[PDB]
């Protein structure tokens, strides 16, 4: 139900550029009829991809009935298959499966929401730069990936396994990450042989422009990283008011991308992107940059992130939230689809 053709994507066996979304939410929801419904409103906007975290990281456990997916301690780190563990992401699987959306689902973050990399680092010491080469830090987090992996191998609703949400090794040699990123893909592929694998990197390091996202400084190279023979697809991240660009970078960010993606034989996929303000018109200009290039390198894009209204209300809205049924979802949800369905096969 999700492979790669080239440069292109197949879902549900039709080859062409993908919209979708980021809900980081989602799987951490106790409420099945807050993830039925979101599901609903994500599919009826014709989205087919949905980028999910599938971690849930804590060095101590939390109160009451409060999700966690994984506790990590120097010794007798447990992960949590119980009703408040990874049942709650069995659920979003199963409920996807039966709306027909495509899970991406990052395996750690680089970031500390949801523990990160730093709640490995304070249970297994080192620094985040060398977590990528803590020895017990990576026996867990392997530990931890079979834990997740081998519960939805079967199932065909998984878009892609991603190994990180974002993952940086500042000022380290971008051989560690590719190195990294070689073995661990290797090893989700010895898990599961059929599905999707990718990095979820930004995509920082690469020709174009001379601009901070495009050096090395970040740990990654994404041309090299390209090479890793069970990495399908490449990602990029666009958050230009972060990163010291005007948003008239966007276009030539998402060309070079997609210009290496061609050159590896593999497609592209924006994988997150938002900026603050005057946000129709800005990631209108993005997005049409990105399906423009639908048969040169870039075969999806998801925007970050998805919002709605749950029993428990609306959801957060951290500046980058695009709610269902807004103005602002017409813009960047509805005439982005319509665009889509009207590109040349």
């Amino acid at each position: 139900s999700a492979k790669v053709s080239g440069t292109r994507f197949v879902i549900d066996g039709k080859t062409g550029y993908f919209a979708g979304t980021n809900s980081y939410w989602i799987g951490f929801l106790t409420n099945n009829r807050d993830v039925d419904t979101t599901l609903d409103h994500i599919a009826s906007s014709g989205l087919k991809i949905l980028r999910v975290w599938g971690f849930n990281d804590v060095n101590n456990q939390p109160s009451g009935n409060t999700v966690w997916f994984q506790r990590l301690a120097s010794s007798g780190s447990q992960i949590n298959t119980g009703p408040n563990g990874l049942q709650r992401l069995d659920y979003l699987v199963r409920s996807a499966e039966t709306r027909g959306i495509k899970l991406i689902i990052a395996l750690v973050n680089y970031w500390d929401d949801f523990g990160g990399m730093k709640a490995y680092v304070n249970a297994f010491g080192g620094t985040k730069e060398s977590w990528y080469t803590n020895a017990r830090a990576q026996e867990q987090y392997k530990r931890y990936i079979q834990a997740v992996v081998s519960r939805y191998v079967n199932s065909p609703a998984i878009f892609a396994w991603e190994l990180a949400n974002e993952p940086r090794c500042k000022g380290c040699n971008t051989n560690v990450i590719f190195n990294w990123a070689t073995q661990i893909s290797d090893y989700i592929r010895s898990l599961d042989k059929d599905h999707l694998i990718t990095l979820g990197d930004e995509g920082f390091g690469l020709p174009g422009q001379t601009t901070y996202p495009y050096q090395y400084g970040e740990g990654t190279d994404f041309v090299k990283n390209l090479q890793i023979k069970n990495l399908d697809f490449g990602t990029f991240h666009m958050y230009p008011g972060h990163w010291g660009v005007p948003t008239s970078f966007g276009p030539g960010w998402i060309k070079d991308h997609a210009a290496a993606c061609r050159a590896a034989g593999k497609p592209c996929l924006l994988e997150e992107y938002g900026y603050e303000s005057d946000r129709c018109n800005v990631q209108k200009g993005w997005q049409q940059a990105s399906r423009e290039l639908s048969r040169d390198g870039m075969s999806g894009d998801l925007f970050w992130q998805w919002g709605d209204q749950l029993s428990t209300g609306q959801t957060h809205n951290d500046g980058f939230t695009i709610y269902y049924g807004s103005s602002l979802a017409t813009c960047l949800v509805t005439d982005h689809v319509r665009a889509i369905n009207a590109l040349p096969a």
